[PDB]
């Protein structure tokens, strides 16, 4: 399975779970609300220690369910385009998950050049888009639905290889022996398909979200900006679609190596993934093939 670390060992490697940025010499690397991510060192070996945190919205039993489900999926699914779980802690009762460290952060931050990192080139964006599609494919081949595909859950290795993460809300699918419904609607609104916002649970929703990720990649804009018009990135398909706009108007200007042909081809994938009708969307195997034909 995985290694079982003691809470005390993890507390040590993360300097008390020291909450300052690495810049000023602390250990905190990032936060959602699922938990906080800490830079760790065990075996000369740098790691990510995620300490899960209860936040008014989840039971301290629904946060244990995300814990067990992360472990449950990471056991079943090992792939070059998914993060790697090394181990876990459950004693000391913060609950921790330990991964192989991703030195290049999230795609979201790399896209925004957070803390001053350089802008990703078109060349690098293409590899990342293909990597991400590959990770998603493996998941869907293994009858898993992620339920929260977004650039923040796409991590980047020491080679800028894309790795999908955050499996705490993943669900088993099946052959489609019938439309499956939620009473607990989860996901990130700015990346959700309309059926997922109504509570359907289907792999076709991951495809829609991924299509939003492709837009971020092309444009370098986050999916939601309250201080922008349109506030939601997805609204660009319609602008471009109702000729109020050109895709070339929105291509990220912080690249020097884009070409029209591959950018349009990436846009045409994103536009197909973003069908309002779940059944008109390409499947993941189709997205994978088209992104391959792009390069
Ligand atoms: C040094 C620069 C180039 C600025 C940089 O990107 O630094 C980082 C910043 C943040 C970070 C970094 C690196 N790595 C992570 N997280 C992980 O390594 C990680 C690996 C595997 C799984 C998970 N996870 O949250 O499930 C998180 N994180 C945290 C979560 C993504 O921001």
């Amino acid at each position: 399975r995985f290694h079982s670390f003691s809470f005390y060992e993890l507390k040590n490697v993360t300097n008390n779970f020291d909450e300052r940025p690495i810049s000023v010499g602390g250990n905190k690397m990032g936060e959602g609300g699922f938990g906080v991510v800490y830079k760790g060192y065990v075996n000369n070996t740098t790691v990510a220690v995620k300490k899960l945190a209860a936040m008014v919205d989840i039971t301290t039993e629904e946060l244990k369910q995300q814990f067990d489900q992360e472990i449950k999926v990471m056991a079943k699914c090992q792939h070059e385009n998914l993060v790697e779980l090394l181990g876990f802690s459950s004693d000391g009762d913060d609950l921790c998950l330990v991964y192989v460290y991703m030195p290049n952060g999230s795609l979201l931050d790399r896209l925004s050049c957070l803390d001053g990192t350089p802008p990703l080139s078109w060349h690098m964006r293409c590899k990342i888009a293909q990597g991400a599609a590959n990770g998603i494919n493996f998941l869907h081949e293994n009858h898993h639905i992620h339920r929260d595909i977004k650039s923040a859950n796409i991590l980047l290795d020491e080679a800028f290889t894309a790795k999908i993460s955050d499996f705490g809300l993943a669900r088993a699918s099946e052959k489609f022996a019938q439309t499956v419904m939620t009473s607990r609607i989860v996901g990130t609104t700015a990346y959700m398909a309309p059926e997922a916002l109504r509570g359907e649970i289907t792999p076709k929703s991951d495809i829609y979200s991924f299509g939003v990720v492709l837009l971020e990649i092309i444009t370098g804009l986050p999916a939601v900006d309250e201080h922008r018009e349109p506030q939601l990135l997805l609204d660009i398909k319609e602008e471009i679609e109702d000729e109020e706009k050109t895709i070339e108007d929105y291509i990220d200007k912080k690249m020097n190596d884009a070409d029209s042909t591959s950018v349009e081809a990436m846009y045409s994938v994103a536009s197909q993934c973003l069908h309002e009708k779940k059944n008109k969307r390409p499947d993941i195997k189709k997205v994978q093939q088209l992104l391959q034909e792009m390069t």
